[PDB]
């Protein structure tokens, strides 16, 4: 049956993220549903929230890569039934604004500060109350919870960005960072037919980037590669040093995608951006529609997320390891 | 008759901009044509180059807003003939690469730095040798040399940016700076149907902005105006302070156009740009096709450039005035 | 107060459109609301349903240009309150599908056959039950019901089409038909900044087109006009003769918009369409977001719908006049 | 050495396509070059010209899929050298109009009726005079002349259309016709990552379609496939019946690409195109930039044109087999 209480990690600004053993298990009201978390991923963004002032709100269960099984549905829920395996659409769009009707519910202003695991409660618990079921994607039968969870951000974000940049078979792109996101960016990009060059400061990540399909992998681009030669540069790190590499190597009218959140601000050379018409396109998570596209690509085997799983109570240990860039790929937790 | 020597203003990194009374006038070889300058405009970019280290080559006659009359055509040229009134397409693209064949001849790599008045010789002289006649647009009979001169940049640049921003009747835009480019941007934007709000530190510029069609003008945007409510923000100043205004007032997925070149670098808030998918689009001058459109808009009266003229030998006195923001609109010179 | 029974014109396949005196006044369930019709427009499409046997469904109150005031809201409805003046979004999207969330709720497969007044009940009655209020747009205070009504189709449709064609100040377009939609297409197009040439076989319509802002109006295009010289051709008639005019005068890569529905099938010259890459884009009504864009353009005075009002009971007399192209612009009715 | 006379096939409205053993060998004038034809392909289009009067001009050497080696260069030709292996860009744009500058040199008006082998002389000869060298693309060393010839149209045309339709990894497309163009369209579509369904009346073609990578291949779509379920429908046949299939199976807002020229006219159901906003996009050959993209994709092994070669003098025989749809893929000839 479904318990009266549960354990989970709650984030509070004065105490950080804390394990709580006596959390309530909400019973879904009309239009809501209860999701039993099967897998929740750890995104590097949680590190920015907890340790670097990335402000998303206060006192909420973290964990935004959520995959679970419908455990209970409130009155009026007809689209979902207990037993349905689903993954959460991070942005948690309101569903009624011009954004949520305009194919871009990821930037819904009403939902700003109310994202799953980033403002609103997330997956670092046993039972998640979903107030808006519209923000759910059905997980295909052949896709595991662990992979589905990673798919909601580690894959979704790169997919959304790559789609936005309109990558194609004539694309010659550069990806900076081959971690959780970068690793899936490689596979998504290859699916679009692009040539992919990867940069990463960690040898292990570089080795993995190669196994995943990257056409070229380096720690530092050789002097032999020409500046202003890439059609698109996706920066999954976003510190000034990496942004500078993108601006140097992107071709005229090419695009720079600062997906990474490694700094509060970044500067660009104005004379260069203007005269060569470089485009800096912000990209955030992904849309409800994108998620459906994504789970389909994973299901069909085009994207295989590097995932490793562990018990949810081991989370603090893995956060520490992540802080030290001590592992490759993604790690997901089973509550 | 065509003289064998001329006067003009030559820019050198060591001696700045200097008047030369012994510049050479060369009959055009095959493929080339000699243009007699009728009007050449003074753009603020010239101030950046002469006084602020904006790197635009060395050792060439300045003046990049050029309108004139063909004085001689080399053999092989059959697209133009003596007497034709034409305006120069600044970027001076090679016309044979993938950029030039791809509707973006303004970002041609082969020709990077080979720009009229900003790398290659320009209009601050009596005769300009044009080596690539393809980079000329016919001036309509009812458009004066003075107006056509201003149109090649002051009107062309903002037209190119607005067009790139896909401005429309549903647009709510903010323009910062109502000088040479700004005043014309107001008119172009109104032609596209946008609502225009202008910011300028100088009363005279605000008044002109208003006379030209701006819906609202201010020295300081009222703090009560909702942040993130403009679909596009065109910054024709580009210093850190104005860029910050753009990022604060641009709506989600909206666009920031840093057309101005007032600083070597500009920084943007990373979390804001990413989470709200803000776009920063570099825009440079205009294309050959763009200029034809611009000259048609001007001939039709949709854009009426604010212009006043003087003898080219008065350039020094006007450079100082523009440097002190002493006049409104554009100033053009007649050699 | 709210009456128990009402009058309205119900459409049935056996007996056509007949006036009823015993129509119930539905009490809105949860999530629904009751709209008191203040103004309802007569569209030419209604004639296709009544006389050309255009199958939209059967046994429903017609009238799809709807404007009114909220008379009652069921439980749960909080986005609307009795007294709110709103206009119906014709397509009546379901809201949950990928089309409705994808910025294109006008083609929602789920709501096919359930559009206001064209499958589902409409505005040719006193009180309309609104099952899905997401399909409503608030009417600005300075916009009358009568004008709002015409805005939901007469204006909305050509707006949506014109926007799709990406018209701009460089566009040279041709519109065929200056009636309900045509007259507004003229205004919306001028707003977009395009030069507009209009064709209409009726002098009174040509006279009005000129008054509305058309740059040139004719019955037949003069020989002086070159073929393939229009960037876009909007056909609000759509019979083979008018389509032929479009394909002959549209320029290479240009677009033809068969907005009109005057024929079951139309043919195009394949050789011409392929070699000159002509585009034929289908356009249907408008989206919820389009209507907000539209009502705003009207409130701002950019579009002044030629509207004339009469009492709903006079509908029959007016349908006959429309059948005979006896009047110009739109006629809307006050219940 | 270069002979003073040659043989080739000339088309005339009166005598049809006839072999000539006394054709002159043109000496290149300045800016022009002579090309030694290494391989020329037979496109079904040639049949329409010979037998069905698609009138492209008169008295010209046919054969528009051209690959060869520069035999001679006139004075001033600098970008090309004797011995350079190049493939002709069919449309043979003028290079100086707004279309050629606007990334669409394939619809250049000045060049209408002056295309390689279709108005202007083509490849069914030994030495072709190229009056406009801009319409050449370098053949990579690892691409044979036979394959390159096929790439100038059999691959280029479908590449252009597929690029235009913006196919992607989430695309579910239908291709009708698996001949010369069809077979390559399958390969190009896969490189873009789309799911492909092919239709061909001929068994051998279906069998080849399967070997080329189509996900599903049929003679007739099984009743188990839902109408309006394809994102894009490419018709490489274009007879009323195939178009009808496209209109029935394309999903809302989907696109129909009538690339085939199997009929002088085609009709579309207006009610259906309008309500489901179906798009019909004309597509013609390819652009100079498209060919560079294509030869690169071929060189990279992503597209392997099914090609079989024969002596040019055997052309009369193969034209007959093609009329009889007797062989699969493309057949190219060696002069
Ligand atoms: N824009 C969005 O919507 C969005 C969504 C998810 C994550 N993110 C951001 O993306 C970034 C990465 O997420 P992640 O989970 O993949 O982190 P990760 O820990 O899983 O992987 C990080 C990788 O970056 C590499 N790296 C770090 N600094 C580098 C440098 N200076 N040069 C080269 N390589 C470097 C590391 O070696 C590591 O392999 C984070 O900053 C996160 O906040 C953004
Ligand atoms: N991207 C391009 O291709 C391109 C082409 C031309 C010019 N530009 C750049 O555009 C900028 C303006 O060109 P211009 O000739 O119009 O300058 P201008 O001197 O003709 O007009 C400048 C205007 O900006 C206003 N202004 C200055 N600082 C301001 C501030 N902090 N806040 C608000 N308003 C301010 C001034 O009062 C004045 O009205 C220059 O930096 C120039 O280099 C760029
Ligand atoms: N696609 C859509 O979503 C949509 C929405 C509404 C209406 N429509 C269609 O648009 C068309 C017009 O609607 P309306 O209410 O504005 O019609 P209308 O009666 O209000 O105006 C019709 C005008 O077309 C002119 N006209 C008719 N035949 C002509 C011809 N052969 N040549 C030149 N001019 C001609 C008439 O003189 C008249 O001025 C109808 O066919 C309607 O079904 C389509
Ligand atoms: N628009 C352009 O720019 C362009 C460029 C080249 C060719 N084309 C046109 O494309 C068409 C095909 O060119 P091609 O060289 O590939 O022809 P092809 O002879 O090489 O191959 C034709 C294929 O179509 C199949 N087919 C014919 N009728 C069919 C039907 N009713 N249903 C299903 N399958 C059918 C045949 O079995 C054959 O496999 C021609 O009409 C040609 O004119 C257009
Ligand atoms: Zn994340
Ligand atoms: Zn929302
Ligand atoms: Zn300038
Ligand atoms: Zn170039
Ligand atoms: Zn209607
Ligand atoms: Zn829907
Ligand atoms: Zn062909
Ligand atoms: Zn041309």
């Amino acid at each position: 049956s479904i318990p009266s209480s549960q354990y989970g990690f709650v984030f509070n600004k004065q105490s950080g993220l804390k394990l709580r053993n006596d959390l309530p298990v909400h019973k879904p009201k009309a239009g809501q549903l209860l999701l039993k978390v099967d897998a929740v991923g750890l995104c590097h963004s949680d590190l920015h929230v907890i340790y670097e002032g990335l402000d998303c709100g206060d006192n909420y269960v973290m964990g935004h890569e959520i995959a679970g099984t419908v455990a209970a549905v409130g009155d009026d829920v007809i689209n979902y039934k207990v037993g349905d395996r689903v993954a959460c659409v991070g942005p948690n769009g309101c569903g009624g604004c011009k954004y949520c009707r305009g194919a871009i519910d990821n930037v819904c202003k009403n939902a700003f500060g109310d994202w799953f695991g980033l403002g609103y409660d997330g997956g670092y618990q046993q039972y998640l109350l979903v107030t808006r079921p519209r923000n759910l994607s059905r997980i295909p039968d052949n896709v595991s919870a662990d992979v589905a969870a990673a798919s909601t951000d580690a894959v979704l974000t790169p997919y959304h960005a790559i789609k936005m940049a309109q990558v194609s078979p004539t694309s010659n792109i550069l990806l900076i960072g081959a971690g959780g996101l970068g690793g899936n960016a490689i596979q998504v990009a290859k699916a679009f037919g692009a040539k992919v060059t990867v940069l990463d400061k960690k040898k292990e990540a570089r080795d993995q980037a190669k196994k995943l399909g990257a056409d070229a992998v380096y720690e530092t681009l050789p002097e032999s590669i020409s500046p202003g030669s890439f059609s698109a540069c996706f920066d999954f790190v976003s510190v000034q040093a990496t942004f500078d590499v993108c601006q140097k190597y992107v071709e005229p009218k090419g695009v720079i995608m600062p997906v990474g959140l490694g700094a509060p601000n970044l500067s660009f050379n104005l004379g260069d951006l203007a005269l060569r018409e470089i485009r800096i396109l912000g990209s955030f998570w992904g849309t409800t529609n994108d998620l459906d596209d994504v789970l389909k690509l994973v299901s069909e085997g085009k994207v295989k997320p590097v995932v490793r799983s562990a018990k949810l109570k081991e989370l603090p240990e893995y956060i520490e390891k992540l802080r030290n860039n001590a592992y490759e790929g993604r790690v997901v937790f089973n509550p």
